[PDB]
This record gives structure tokens, C-alpha cells and sequence, in this order.
């Protein structure tokens, strides 16, 4: 699914996910969030299953963004975990965990969870 | 926290997380799971905040493993999202999302969630 | 939002959520899942904020179903946590955690996570 | 596990979970959080598997607290999903989702996730 995954994706928030899928299972690229303490692109890296089943199942993958770049630092990191579904209207359906650096006393409050769906159009 | 993070970590399941933290915010290394459809090491990649706050807060980070290697393929990927806490007994406290590739009809059933704590000893 | 919440809702899977919102903040009713090890209705109980903000924010709520009834027992329980959004096309947007009873050795594998959106029509 | 579950539990934060397990699978009681926008007891309700497997597996359960009482309203609700494990040192191991009522524009930011372990002593 190297061809399928590689390219520019957009989620329901208007965020922009630009990713290259390597033959070796690597995901590399940049993320631009439309919301939160973020601006411009952030480096991302991740992994996908480069030899998925051939039974109609999606392709498992994930990636991470640490929310620091040359412009801003939000002292947090999000990971997206999901699968790529090919075909007519390709999608990457994910759930994500956003952890902010906290003191021990506030750690119970450290992690947001949500879900993003990415498509090739937006 | 480049020095702090880099090295060998172990979680409560006996899994082994071997990671190098780069000056540029990169996480690279290998993961060996003690449970599940897995054996030997898998490539991981991720990101950490390379300029965290100086107020006692932890350092945000995350990484991804796609569960394919030269031995096995589980058609799944886990992402860990959490923070590194330095000091006397350093810890990386995470929550994780494990997504398996599924058909659309089974997608509701695609994602496990849990939490792992990593320490420098085990 | 007692009036708004009370009634029959349906999610994207075709499941049926029948709920009564009490003046005291109680949620009571029945759930019928369209997927998984389930058939017919299961008792649910839960809670909602009976005095929400008046600033356009949604109404926080949650409920639990244990997957045992007179027909089947799946030895599991799901909790939905989310908010009710009123207006033209009312919605209850949730994320859920489905925990299966496991042995200690399999506990890492005990919990599924996902998201369901409920509307008054389907 | 009616006998096992019923009683007073405490988590790692010092919160107090007081619960009665009914023969019909009901959970009823009160929760007192040691952290966050909360004070004194809040009503809880939930469900547990009243006929669990007899193979060493834990007992699935869940409950909800809406964070409104006679003293405070935080416009939020937490659901705990997990399992009760009996024996020498009984535990209820959970993961939780805390949803705050938000505007649509802030909904991506609505839900915290974490994990609490409850024991009979603290
Ligand atoms: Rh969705
Ligand atoms: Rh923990
Ligand atoms: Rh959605
Ligand atoms: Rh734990």
C-alpha cells in the first residue's frame, strides 16, 4: 500500500497530513494542525504494515507528532493509531492520544483521546 | 532529556524498549513484546519534545511499532503516547492504542487501549 | 436537557439506544447492539449533567451496559462517555471502552476503544 | 461477585469509591474525587456481569459519575470501564474517559483518558 498511503491527507478538522510510505514500513512526513497550540508544519514519523493481509482488511499503521517546531512548543505529543482503507474513497481511520507534559500531581489529567478520519480530498 | 531517554527500558509485562533520542526530537530503536502475536525485535520510530518546560513537568513523547518483522506479521500497529519523568527512579508513563487491520464490518472491534509504565530496571 | 435526551437513539452501526433522562441526573434504559456477541436488549444505567452551561457547550453524560441478559452473556461491559448536542440535528457524540473479563495474563488485551455517534433518526 | 464488589474502594489518587452491587447486575453508590473540579460525594450508577465465567477471568463492570452535586458542577462526566479481580488482594482495574461539555469548535479537546486501580485498602 506504499502508493496508496503516500501523499497528502486531510482530516475532519481541516488538518493536513503529508506522508511518505517507505518500502521498509516507514512513515515520514509533516503534520499541520488546524486547531490547538500549533502552527505550520511539525515533523512526523511512524510505521505501517508493508505486507498486509489480502482478505479485504485494512492496513494497520501509526505515527507520532511532538508539538515542537521552529515557531512553537506546546510541550505535548500526539500519536495516531489506525488503518488505511483503499478503494474508491480511500480513508485512514484513526484514534489518537495527545499527552501533555505535566507534573506528577497533574498526570491524571495528561492525556486527551479522540478520533480523526483522513481522506484524500478536503 | 536526550541522555535521560536514550537507553533500554522495560515495562510491567516484561517487554523491552530500546530507544535512541536524537537532538532533533527523533526517537528511533526497537521493541520486543513479551506478549501477543510477536517475537524478537520490531522497528520503532517516534518523537519527543527536545525543549521541555523547566517547571517539574514531564517530557512529552510518543512512538509507533508496526508488528511486522522478518519472523512474523500480526497485521497491527501500536502507538504509545506519554511522558518521560526523570529523577531518582526515571519512568516513561504511557497509554497505548493497538489497531489491527480489519474489514469495514469489523472495524468497531479494531482498537485495543491500555497503559504501560517503563523503568530503567527490570 | 431532560426532554432532549429522553427517547430512542441509533448509532452508525445500527445499534438502538433507548434512554430516559431523569430530573435528578439519572440515565436509565436499554441498549440493543447490532454487532458483537449480543442479541436483544440489555439494561443500561448512567448519569448526565442536569444543569449544563448556557454558552453553547454540549451536555456531558455517560452510561454502562454489562453484556448479560436473559439470552446471552458475553462477560464484558461497555461504557460510553460523551456529550449531547441539541438543536436542529441533535447528536450524542461518544467514545467508548469495552472491557472483557480476562485472566491476569491476558489483561493487557482486555479493553477495546472506539467511538459512536447517536442521532434521533436512522 | 456481589459480596466482593460491594463496599468501599480507593484508587491511587486517594479517591473514594463506595458501591453496592445488586443481584440484578446493578452498581449504585457514591464517588469522591481527590483531584479536579470536585468536592464531596457524587452519585454513581453502573452495571457488572452478575454471572461471570469460572475460569479465573475477572468480572467486567463499569460505572458513570456526572460531576454535579449540591456543591459544585464541573459540566463533565467520567465513565470507568474495567474488571474486578477477587482473591487475596482484590482489585478493580479500570480505564476511564472524562468528557467535558464543550462547544463544537472545541469538541476535539473534550475527552481525557486515564486509568485507575482500586483496592480495598488505602
Ligand atoms: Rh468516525
Ligand atoms: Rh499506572
Ligand atoms: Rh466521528
Ligand atoms: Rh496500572
Amino acid at each position: 500500500d506504499e502508493a496508496g498511503i503516500t501523499g497528502t491527507w486531510y482530516n475532519q478538522l481541516g488538518s493536513t497530513f503529508i506522508v511518505t510510505a517507505g518500502a521498509d514500513g516507514a512513515l515520514t512526513g509533516t503534520y499541520e494542525s488546524a486547531v490547538g497550540n500549533a502552527e505550520s508544519r511539525y515533523v512526523l514519523t511512524g510505521r505501517y504494515d508493508s505486507a498486509p493481509a489480502t482478505d479485504g482488511s485494512g492496513t494497520a499503521l501509526g505515527w507520532t507528532v511532538a508539538w515542537k517546531n521552529n515557531y512553537r512548543n506546546a510541550h505535548s505529543a500526539t500519536t495516531w493509531s489506525g488503518q488505511y482503507v483503499g478503494g474508491a474513497e480511500a480513508r485512514i481511520n484513526t484514534q489518537w492520544l495527545l499527552t501533555s507534559g505535566t507534573t506528577e500531581a497533574n498526570a491524571w489529567h495528561s492525556t486527551l483521546v479522540g478520533h480523526d478520519t483522513f481522506t484524500k480530498v478536503k
